[PDB]
């Protein structure tokens, strides 16, 4: 009984005990810990165990994608080290999540086929640029006390697959053409099992995986760390589903969760992560999730002309917008960046402050 | 004699006496006053009477457009209230003009036809987002002491009609395709009555109305409040006309005032409104109006690829550029934002300061 | 012997002795000096003699292009004077390089043919807007202590040739269509003389000249002022060549140096000019040059949809990114803007500081 509770407290949330021990151990095993934490940080989670769960999901989805993600995040961490960035930040996985996203989405969008080893070569360079660009953004955004927010990934993944494009002999990408025909959406044709399955599929799309089992694995990883993040994740994916229904989105897109990943990320960040969890904050999170869906439709349409995907551009632009709003209410409380942690610590910090 | 003068002083400029009385009256009538002030604030005018004049013009142009504008501005005001934004700002109509523009231009660009009630549903949401985005912009721009400048509207109206597009089953928009053929502009074909009628048509296009009578109504509303704003309005529309002639613009576009609304807004703001009215400031306003026309040609061409209109993107980007320039002359005086009012108060404040 | 050394010291680097004398002489000859310094400032060089060398190269390439460049830079200087901008900045050519680039590239991209005198009319206006926009950018960027970096030129040249476009009756521009066919790049077809000749051709493309002799003239102008700038120039052009090979770029583009001008500018700025010259800084400069090539491929592809060129947008966005990165190493030292001069003075200032 007490043992199970102690174990639950230990694998929950940022592993403070595990993090304090790691400093002592060997450098390579530390690097592995930082890579795992960064792999979990896409979901705003600082849990190495959730990182192993995430990598299990990625291995389940596609082994080439998992390899690209691993090499991307490890080289992002190494580049953060060689540039002498803050090791508190590297050890918290704040520089590796951009790398894993870069690797995963270059694997996803590459038309060269599975096990195209040359794709590692840009995967390294874009990952090495994940720290640089991150710092370049942090400086601009630290003025308003806003986080970096996956913006580096976006710039890099787009910068790659607009520089190469579909008609590139070395690194071809998938053809993304803008919609030039009216779509006959039939409500009778809609399938509800797939619609309600879009929640895990959206949680999976956060990493680029379209498999529902991978999304369930991701939710398990979230619930190991923070139940608030899990709740806001499901709510964000549901908001994306409903919004896609409301904007006459093609059904196959809602089924594949392409309307959910931006919304889930927005709901995590604007819920517990940067704003103190209050009912006002939770409704702000749902509103930010709805806005984010519009951004996904918009940024998807505006970037389909360039042959580019809309990838996390929507979240950043929504979460940044909702983190910049100034109100006269003391219930929509914006946390300082250093103090920010998983939503439970944020809630405890908020409550102590008020007392 | 003295009575007419007193009445003129009272309906002129920000109605200080009317504003001080309103605080006392009932909440709903206050909301109506704030809605009317916001409707007049597109023209940078804080006059409720000019707001009634503007709504008369909108009713004259299209009753569906007027209804969408009214619902948009009322919901922008309500959203500003529920988010606990400054009531000095809401009472000055600084949160409702974006809403009325959103409603009007969604009505204008919707291909679903007149009296498409479902268009109210996005008209509400984009209007509710007018405060949020406004604050999101204000924070960034308050650092340089600049105004939001209708940027929220732009983001929202574009975000809508790039998310939906022409090929959307629920909210179709008009097809805006980029120019793919050379145009044979004939100077002999030019009609001068329509060219010189483009001044009121441009003042109308500020709100989306292409009717010359509506533009005359708008000028009457301006002259009730501030003659300087009226003069700069006519000058801006004329600058847009001349520039459109100078850039080989199609004649039908100049006739319909599509070259004037950005220029008139730029000339109002860079003339009396944010810069103290000096001959140097007035020439800066004319130069900003000319720049703005180039932006309209440019932003129109760059956004026609996305199927989007260029709507007020040009003004903001010009007025912001001309408000950021630093000179060593004390005659190009940039006013602080709180002190800014209608150009007559700005001139009086400037002159007192110098004395 | 001592005489040759004294002369070398005098035509080297910012001509401090010549600059101090000029203040005394007549206003028109001063204006000529400032125009020449601005013509040399595209290469980050404050040497009037290098300005004469640059204008000799431009006259060699195309006399229409040279005339447009001269009129653009002279009107940029005049506009900087009439707006009462800092004469320390005007006398250093910090306001004329944007003008010469605007004139040169409007001449380059105009489809109206050689000696189209009407092209002078926009060449004047865009040049007159070079100071305004410059100040508009400086204010934003002085907060982070970064330079304007030729961003004004970019905005203006693009703003022109997106406002006019290929199908414009008065100011037609060249057709730039996005790639819609796969290219069969053959390594056997590659010619090495042209590949290695791409270094001077890239240095020429910095000003828009595709002639190798003009590039050699430009390198001579650089070596008169600062050998470090010459070394970083050749290294940047070589990096652009190698990157273009690495991204499957068409061979004719690498031969014409279209992959080098952004890289050479990035390597100059991130090498000696704004960062103190250290081996860490030099590797940062090479990395910034490689990033810049990706930007050129990307910004070229993203802007080819609009019918626009990618012109120096890549450099600014790379140099700005690499100037915003914050590290914990004291060897990547960012110089303050006022202190910045040619790389030799930067190195001497750095070394004195450390002592
Ligand atoms: C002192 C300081 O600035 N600390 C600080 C800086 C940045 C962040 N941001 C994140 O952890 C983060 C942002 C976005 C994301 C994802 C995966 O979307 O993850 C937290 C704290
Ligand atoms: C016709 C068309 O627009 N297709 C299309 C649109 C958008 C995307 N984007 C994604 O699938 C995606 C998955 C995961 C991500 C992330 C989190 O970066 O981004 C692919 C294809
Ligand atoms: C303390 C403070 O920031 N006050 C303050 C803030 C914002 C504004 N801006 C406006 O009224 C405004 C800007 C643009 C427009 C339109 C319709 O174009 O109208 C004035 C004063
Ligand atoms: C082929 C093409 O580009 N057509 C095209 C271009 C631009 C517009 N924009 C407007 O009409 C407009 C009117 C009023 C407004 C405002 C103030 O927001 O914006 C429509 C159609
Ligand atoms: C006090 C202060 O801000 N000084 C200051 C301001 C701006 C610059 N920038 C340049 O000289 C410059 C930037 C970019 C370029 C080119 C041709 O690319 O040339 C230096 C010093
Ligand atoms: C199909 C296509 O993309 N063509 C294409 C692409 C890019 C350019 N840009 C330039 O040539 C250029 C030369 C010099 C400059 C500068 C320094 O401003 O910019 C032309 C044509």
């Amino acid at each position: 009984k007490a043992n199970l509770i102690k174990w639950v407290s230990f694998i929950s949330g940022d592993m403070a005990a595990f993090g304090e021990w790691m400093k002592g151990q060997f450098i390579l095993l530390q690097i592995m810990d930082w890579v795992l934490r960064g792999a979990a940080q896409v979901m705003f989670v600082n849990n190495p165990l959730s990182g192993l769960i995430i990598f299990a999901g990625l291995i389940l989805q596609n082994r080439w994608w998992a390899l690209n993600g691993f090499v991307g995040t490890v080289f992002a961490t190494i580049s953060a080290l060689i540039l002498c960035q803050n090791r508190g930040a590297i050890a918290a996985g704040l520089y590796g999540y951009n790398g894993i996203l870069v690797g995963l989405l270059m694997a996803v969008f590459s038309n060269a086929g599975d096990w195209y080893w040359w794709l590692l070569l840009p995967n390294i360079f874009m990952s090495m640029a994940c720290p640089i660009v991150s710092s370049a953004l942090a400086s601009i955004n630290s003025r308003w006390d806003l986080p970096v927010f996956t913006l580096p990934f976006n710039i890099l993944v787009c910068l790659h697959m607009v520089a190469t494009g579909h008609y590139n002999q070395y690194f071809p990408q998938i053809l993304i053409q803008p919609t030039t025909s009216m779509s006959n959406l039939t409500w009778s044709e809609l399938d509800y099992a797939q619609l309600f399955r879009s929640i895990p599929v959206g949680i999976g799309q956060v990493y680029g995986c379209d498999n529902a089992w991978t999304g369930g694995i991701f939710m398990i990883a979230l619930f190991i760390s923070s139940p608030i993040t899990f709740a806001h994740a499901t709510i964000g994916s549901a908001v994306g589903m409903v919004s896609g229904l409301a904007l006459a989105a093609p059904f196959k897109n809602i089924y594949m969760g392409l309307w959910g990943y931006n919304c889930v990320l927005a709901c995590i960040a604007i819920g517990g992560m940067f704003y103190a969890l209050t009912w006002q904050t939770h409704l702000l999170a749902v509103a930010c999730a709805f806005f984010c869906a519009y951004l996904g439709s918009a940024i998807g349409n505006v970037m389909s002309n360039f042959g580019l995907p809309a990838c996390t551009w929507p979240f950043c632009l929504s979460a940044l917008t909702f983190l910049l709003i100034t109100t006269e209410t003391k219930f929509i409380h914006k946390l300082p960046l250093a103090k920010v942690a998983y939503p439970e610590q944020n809630l405890r910090y908020y409550w102590k402050m008020k007392k």
